[PDB]
């Protein structure tokens, strides 16, 4: 049984996955939250000039304060993505996936006012976390493929994979390589194998080292 | 004037993209979404078939995606395919990508698409294999959303870690803005948001100052 809230103001950018959760919520949730929800003023303000000044704006502290107030407890893990964070990889995506809550926290503009997380940091777990080495406009779409990576790995919703094959066994002049036809198990895996080395050789060098 | 088309038997998925709504609103990029089984001819519109040689779940067959690519793409479009064993989409490429004429991204779903797919359309286009980054995702749909906001954010007319930011109050429940943010010192504070980030950089991303893990 997972909790999901989403904190943004596009709220709009997440109606996808909440399309994508088959009837199994008859083991998850998911929420998505609009953060104007938790502004001060009447022009719904939750951005403001950085301090020692810089490009771009950085999210208020008071309105994002007043939301995780509400949504987060002691047992929430609170993600921030963010390029500034740690690697986000298929394993952080296991150890989240047994999670009772989640919430993440989308930002914009040019960040999230530090002491957000630094505060929340003392009555609950905060991972700051970047899905990639580049930049994106703001964490709705990060948000997405954290919620993905991890919500597959929920029961019910080293080396690269090599080329797949299906029929026809011939296409546009191009056979299907003749071992995966042979019926030899034993051979099938070694060129199987084989191929995922020199994929990886050519694609992914730091994975060998 | 850029033009995206993505294929996906999910449509609907790639309705987050209407900033890259501002981008097509503006009209600097047009984005169009295709339904993969319009170009299929048997009534169970099927577009998956079981792996020769063996091995869990479907593949993508490649006489669906052929036929789509034939109508969709030209010799000058850039073929975009999502997939965990691609090559690395960083900063770097998508600055490359930016000042392309025409985008085509397949989304691959099930154990991907059969390889020959990718093979014929190199023959008249060029063709890149790309993985966002190093987790598994069941669908290529998330990875294209992912790539079009990273490219579209760097279209004309549109290292190390950041530091932390701050904005108003100075103090905010006991816990205040670093005092030389404060201080108008232009020097200083360049200074410390540059040790911020070295700091930040060593901590969470060493390999980035070519260090181990
Ligand atoms: N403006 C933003 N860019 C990124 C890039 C990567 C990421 F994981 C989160 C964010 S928020
Ligand atoms: N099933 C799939 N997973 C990924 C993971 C990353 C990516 F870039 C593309 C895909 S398609």
């Amino acid at each position: 049984s997972m909790k999901i809230d989403v904190v943004t103001i596009f709220p709009e950018y997440l109606q996808p996955v909440r399309q994508s959760l088959p009837g199994k919520a008859i083991l998850v949730d998911v929420a998505v939250h609009d953060l104007r929800r938790w502004t001060h003023d009447v022009h719904k303000s939750v951005d403001d000039s950085p301090y020692g000044g810089g490009p771009g704006m950085v999210m208020k502290p008071t309105v994002w304060g007043d939301a995780l107030d509400e949504i987060c407890t002691s047992e929430t893990l609170l993600v921030v993505p963010t390029p500034a964070g740690y690697p986000f990889t298929q394993e952080t995506a296991w150890q989240w996936s047994t999670e009772d809550h989640l919430v993440i926290a989308c930002g914009r503009y040019e960040g999230i006012d530090q002491r957000v997380a630094d505060d929340a940091a003392t009555r609950m777990r905060v991972r700051e976390v970047s899905i990639g080495d580049y930049v994106l406009n703001g964490g709705e779409a990060a948000a997405l493929v954290i919620i993905e990576a991890v919500l597959r790995l929920v029961p019910g919703v080293s080396l690269l994979e090599g080329p797949s094959y299906t029929r026809p066994p011939s296409w546009r002049g191009m056979d299907v390589p003749p071992v995966l036809l042979s019926g030899d198990h034993a051979k099938i895996a070694a060129w199987r194998a084989e191929q995922s080395r020199q994929r990886t050789i050519e694609r992914r060098p730091d994975l060998l080292g």
